[PDB]
């Protein structure tokens, strides 16, 4: 609704990566639903579960109808084919949905959603107050300005003691980094099991007659292309999340200093925000510094004295 | 619209879970419409209604053309296949639309829809009132505030007589819990009955010539995957519903305790709500306490007296 | 628009049942147009136009190619398969469309649509006027109050002589009831006729060589399930329609005795409504009584006297 | 826009019949594009270019491979199948598009579209004035009423010169009637021609060996059902068009005798509208007469007299 | 949004024709990508690379398997089918997109889009200004009308030097006429080259054994139908384009002879617009002359003198 | 939003070329997913692993059933076909997506984004002001204008010291030119490796019997058509990008030469903009010069002085 301003730049690359993951997931899924077949032929000469590889040339007769071929194709497709070759689109679709849910649960949780909406509402009211220009460069605007002043005071009293949003943003990025590490741990290890050629040895003699078969999975090359693209793209995602975790654990976003604003505004009476509002204003500062610049005048008591003097006279 | 206030955190997890149940339901349904076939071959040697399992190898002939393979496939699909393997996506689709209808019958019933929409209008009027900023710490505003006071007084007089919302939410959550209990009661009993290869015996010798057949159901592994995922999802849904039922049966939702804000807001004359209105105030408090903070000053005769003094002056 | 307040609860359950019906209708239609198959085999030994049921086992050779099988499938699909087994989704789609048209013809007809929209506009205007709170408990507001009194008197003179809305809303329900009766009286009679096993005898010897054929319709069980579900759902629809028709012939909706609100408010000089206005006022009372209760003031001559007195002083 | 005022009730039934016509057209079209096959077999014993119909039973061997069957199906489909069976959905698609274009050409033509939009703007402003209440039963309202009076006078002097709206409505309804005559002229004549059993004699002996063939067309019954449904829809559409053409040819909508409303409103100074505005006022009367009731007071010389004396005092 | 008033009547028929060209193009394209095959048979007796047409009837045996038939189908589809039968839908799709680009480049170009936006904004203020009625038949209204007077005066010298809009609207229509010319030269000369019977002699004897084949393209009739429909639609489009070209070369659109308003309105002093603004005046005159009628009072020095005297008094 | 003000004519042609690139990419992609088959036949007589090309004729018998035909089709399609014939739609889709991301990174990056909406906000507010006409031709307008002088002075003091927008808009165009160089370098080099006829000698003798095969790729002509169309589209894209890069490198884009307008606007005290704001002023002047025309009056010292004496007197 009104959360568009509260997203830093690392949550835009995250959004586009997470939507292209979903589109390649549904592409692989509709491919595997569409065909994902296997073509298998029996080997006449066998030497310990291996095809022995033994006027004009003529064809080789196997004495099999089409439906025995279908049966052995299904059986060799299930039993002697790796599980990663079959359900990889479903795995990446599930992981994409878990990434999306982990990204948007912070917004959709009502306990922090209320605080976010309240903060962005008073931020828009602070930005739209015309008295900032007179404070930084008569009466009725005095009453709307004092309405802003005491409701900003009420908000500062209301949200200072909390510790919830910073903890949520800790846990979200922590589980995102851990899940990225697990995905890279298993995917590159199991990606080599997809291959065009596969040999099944099922021991179903009473239905066909032969024992070992030579199969051919035709979608293996395209699935390897999709898997390699997915791995490289989730490396990019993991580096982005690692950088934002390092930034948020390095800048010590619990508390906010406010020296660089008072040094230019020459308002010597300004306090420092303690926690859970300092981090939120750090986030809007990483959006831009000007929105935090115009939030300065609604906290100085000398600005309050100037406002009440202009109201009285 | 503005009904997001009226939903706690346990009623958006329910919605998201219902969406993902509906997606897996429609995916299983379109798969079952798309193929859901099976491949059946006759066993040449039969022992106790089971297949006996008995220079170069050559294929086994059956002297059966393709169309009577199609016939025996259809017959052994319709007769000797367990019905849970066939209609599981339709079953879970039916269950998720029952869950959606139960979760939205609270809002779509007009006798409660009117009460909630008028309550939302009253609360947005109370929240948007500028006089609460003065109250928690000038004639037309006072008259508008007095109109607000009289309208919330008659609204309180109106909705205190009912008891419909609390009992509907009771009879909604309890049937959601019993639906969860029955779903888990039967689907884990029947989930073991889907499998890849199945032996069918349908007694058609006048048409094919053989008696018993060995079949293969190629979608069994993926349907078992989807069924296990659905069972785990139903478990998490049921734990959420049992938690909210325990909360509503423990907290004694009918009455309101309001002294906890009376003692700090210094308005020693506030009443205790009887039923069907204190429950909704508890629900808004479960969203956030601040909307209940701003509703404190609108029900106190000292506050109407202060407004009367201000209107006199 | 805002016509949701103009539909009772027995026209919302109808609106959901009659879209579930369309959903199962389009599902059955796409299934029937997608598969549309039945598999047929010839019986070599025949008795009374039924199949006689007569080293290792070997297949039975009919010496037919695939295209003869296709031809006999088409012939036994049309000539010896019952029409209810084929066009049932189109029948239920037609019934659902006629039900929806009968439900919304009342709204879409302009001669009553004008009365309904101008009615709901004056009720919304009477709801939103601020003088109602003062009257149930400063001259410009009296001017709009006098204008609204005049237009309410104009409405009362305008709509008191008609009967078209009541006549249409009774005729729609009675033809819905008779439609429900027709649907149940043929569908449960013809629902037993679909089955998996069908025998066809079509007299084509000059083309294939055989006389009678044993067939198989694989969609029979799913179509029977859909038909039974449709019958139960139409039964629920008909019960709702019977209830509302009994309500209309019970409560005698032509006139409205308006005693309770006048006794509660002590405005003893109020008249009763003749017809075609009491109907919509009964409907909005079935929505909620407060819209009618706050409509009481704009008809009372003592309320007119108080309005002109407040205009005078 | 808000053109629902400018549509009589017979243009809504038309606008829904044209939708269901489009629906059956697109359904028949997609079914025909999907299958529309026909299965052909050769007759071994032929007399006078017709199939003569001359221990256990055995099949009849033609010694033909599948791809020749496909060739003879294509040939007997393209030559000896009547064109009404093949192109009926495309014909009805073209027809319903011509109905939609003929319905909306009266709106999309700009020379009349400007008059309709400016007319409906004037009627909404005249309907939304509070001065007509006083006219039927303080200075700036008189001034804006005078401005609206001048606009009404300018509109009356402007549109009194034309005839184009009535001319176009003639030219639309008469060609709708002619198109009805043409459709019912040929379609009921040709509808018997589609049928299931179809014979062909295409003179291909050098490629197959046989001369005549017997064929089957498995969609013929469904196409006959769809054609009958389309015929009934055309009949209903044409009855509606005949009724509205007859009504508008007998009412003589060029001029309006305005006597019957001011004989009871007691505003005797009213003229009769000559052309192109009386027809539009009859159209909005067929919507409802109250809109022209509230437009009647804004044209009376005694009404400007009362307005300007109220401006004087 | 409100760009519709700039479009003449011939630019709307052009738009709807371009829509129906697009839908027939996409229908032909989806049909061609769906099937577009042909069925080919070899003929045993050959004369001049054609087939010579030289106890019961028996079929002809060719000893070709299905995959050889598929190969010869592919070869005779690619090498001996005319290119117009294959790429006609994509060709007409390209032509439709070119026509749409030629009709919307006049809007999407910024140097003319800004001028059109300024023209439509100034004409809507001139339509909504209330001083026009008083001129053709209070101090702040006259002052803002003076502001609009000077804005119109500066716009007049802002647009009196250009020619870009007229140049672009000339060039677009003349290249559309050129494109119609090219379309009519090639498509009627090439439309005769599709038919049901096509011969191929492709010289693949080492793989099959036969030399010449006779094929059957089963979509030639429907493609001929679509091509004839497209040809007639193109002819109608071109007649519209020739009409607007003749209108542009005949009516001398560069300057406007504006007197037809001034002898009617007795405003004896008015100038003649020279170029690039009189063209826009013609363009809005083709919509309706009312907008040019109301623009006269915002361009006459006697009208600024009257407003100046009125603001003085 | 209204951000079309920022895109010149070369930035709209680029977007339309990109979207038609995307539709031809997805068309080729869905076609390749849908069929992309290849039909292969063995060659009986072999010379250097190539086909030797050697009463009525009869077919050549290969003694191959359909399933090993499918196997050899898959093997020859995977091993002995160039990868550009198979992954061209995926490649061009990737290039289209990276072009779109490169084009929209200038908007989606927040550090420059915020500067863009702040700049466009002050530009629309300057265009919306009514005092520019008075400047280039009562007192609260003077106060509003003074406030907007303070706002534009704040904008000028803030955004002037940056360079990031100019740096990013250079870096985007340079990599678009680099991508053009790469695409034209490799695509036309590899475009000739798609062909109708392909020979595969894949050494599968113990499964089929033959050694060399002749194949036919039925999509090669359509893929070559699409490739040529894509190359021409890339060429147009690259000429547009090279032109705008040359304009950017040549026209000394960093600083504005504003003195050409102060002689006619008679405000000689206007300075030249240093950097990163003159880029935006060029980028709006490319749209239209009026927005820069009426931007002189809001920054000139004599303009604030004339407003000062207008407020004083
Ligand atoms: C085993 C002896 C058969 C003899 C036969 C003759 C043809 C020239 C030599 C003998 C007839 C026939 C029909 C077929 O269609 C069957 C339809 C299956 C396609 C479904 C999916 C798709 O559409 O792909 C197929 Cl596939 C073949 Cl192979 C053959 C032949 O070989």
């Amino acid at each position: 609704p009104a959360y568009r301003i509260l997203k830093p730049w690392w949550d835009v690359f995250t959004d586009y990566i997470s939507i292209v993951m979903l589109m390649i997931a549904v592409f692989g899924g509709t491919l595997q639903v569409t065909q994902d077949k296997m073509i298998c032929l029996p080997c006449k000469w066998v030497t310990k579960d291996s095809c022995n590889d033994s006027t004009g040339p003529t064809g080789i007769k196997y004495d099999l109808d089409r439906h025995q071929y279908n049966y052995v194709d299904a059986v060799c497709y299930e039993n002697r084919l790796h599980w990663f070759a079959k359900y990889f689109p479903y795995l990446v679709l599930l992981h994409t949905l878990i990434f999306l849910a982990c990204s948007n649960f912070w917004f959709k949780f009502p306990r922090t959603s209320s605080k976010l909406e309240h903060f962005v509402s008073i931020l828009l009211k602070c930005f739209d107050s015309p008295w900032t220009t007179r404070a930084l460069s008569d009466k009725k605007e005095g009453e709307q300005a004092k309405a802003l002043f005491e409701k900003v005071k009420k908000f500062r009293t209301h949200v200072e003691e909390g510790d919830i949003v910073y903890r949520l943003y800790m846990r979200q990025t922590i589980i995102k980094v851990i899940k990225f590490a697990l995905i890279i741990c298993y995917t590159v290890y199991y990606v080599h099991n997809i291959k065009f050629d596969v040999d099944c040895t099922v021991d179903i003699e009473s239905l066909t007659g032969y024992r070992t078969y030579r199969c051919a999975h035709p979608l293996a090359t395209l699935f390897k292309i999709l898997a390699s693209f997915y791995i490289s793209l989730v490396i990019f995602y993991g580096l982005i999340c690692m950088y934002t975790l390092w930034w948020m654990l390095r800048r010590s976003l619990k508390k906010y200093s406010f020296e660089s604003i008072r040094e230019e505004s020459s308002y010597s009476d300004i306090p420092d925000v303690k926690n859970d509002f300092a981090f939120m204003l750090h986030l809007i500062d990483q959006y831009d510094p000007l929105y935090s610049k115009r939030f300065a005048v609604f906290l100085s008591e000398v600005s309050e004295n100037k406002l009440r003097q202009l109201n009285l006279n």
